Formats: structure tokens, C-alpha cells, sequence
């Protein structure tokens, strides 16, 4: 083995804690979240953990309401069953240093974007017109 050399994604690698959250709770429901799994996920502050090794990413999410573990690399679709229980096709691929994350299920679409701004990790949940932005500063 030899150390291999840093990447892009390095930004986010790291240990994130949600500080604060817009419109999710509209997020969820255009998405088709029931109530009370949207009550329920909506009063979690997870923390996040995004580490690299090699081309795999992967992303964890610790929370009081559901622990959810991607691993991936960028293209490359993968399954997905997110925190409210879909069964999704994944693709994550970077946009000019934005992580975005397509998840399809059931012939919709929605669009996860993670962006470093300033010393936070920034994430724009978008379904249709309904935007969510969350806020993780590190932990």
C-alpha cells in the first residue's frame, strides 16, 4: 500500500451536527412522508459523518429517530432505503464542488444537494417547488 493523495470531497469529510432546518416539514410531505414518521423525524438534530477511502464515500447519519449508512462512489448508482423507508435508485456525482444526490422511487424524484459554505455543510432538499435547507455546522 502507499498513502494515496487527497481529493475534492475532503471538504466534507468529517463530523457534522444538524444546527438548524427550514420547510422540512414541507420537504416531507411533498416528498409523501406520513405525519407521524414527518413529526418524528423532524425534531431530530443528527450528527453526520462523511469519510473517503479510496473512491468509496461514505456517509452516516446518527439520529434519535433513525440511523441510516451510504457507501457509494460518485456515478455510479446504487439502493437506497432512506430514513422515512423508501426504496430508492441513488446517484451522487460532485457539480462544481456540490455533492448532488438523486434519489428515484415510484416515478418521482427528488434532489439532496451538500455544499460547504464557510465553516458549515449545507443541504438543500428539493422535491418539485418545495425546498428544505439544513444546516450542519462541524461537531
Amino acid at each position: 500500500q502507499q498513502m494515496g493523495r487527497g481529493s475534492m470531497c475532503d471538504a466534507f469529510v468529517g463530523t457534522w451536527k444538524l444546527v438548524s432546518s427550514e420547510n422540512f416539514d414541507d420537504y416531507m410531505k411533498e416528498v409523501g412522508v406520513g405525519f407521524a414518521t414527518r413529526k418524528v423525524a423532524g425534531m431530530a438534530k443528527p450528527n453526520m459523518i462523511i469519510s473517503v477511502n479510496g473512491d468509496v464515500i461514505t456517509i452516516k447519519s446518527e439520529s434519535t429517530f433513525k440511523n441510516t449508512e451510504i457507501s457509494f462512489i460518485l456515478g455510479q448508482e446504487f439502493d437506497e432505503v432512506t430514513a422515512d423507508d423508501r426504496k430508492v435508485k441513488s446517484t451522487i456525482t460532485l457539480d462544481g464542488g456540490v455533492l448532488v444526490h438523486v434519489q428515484k422511487w415510484d416515478g418521482k424524484s427528488t434532489t439532496i444537494k451538500r455544499k460547504r459554505e464557510d465553516d458549515k455543510l449545507v443541504v438543500e432538499c428539493v422535491m418539485k417547488g418545495v425546498t428544505s435547507t439544513r444546516v450542519y455546522e462541524r461537531a
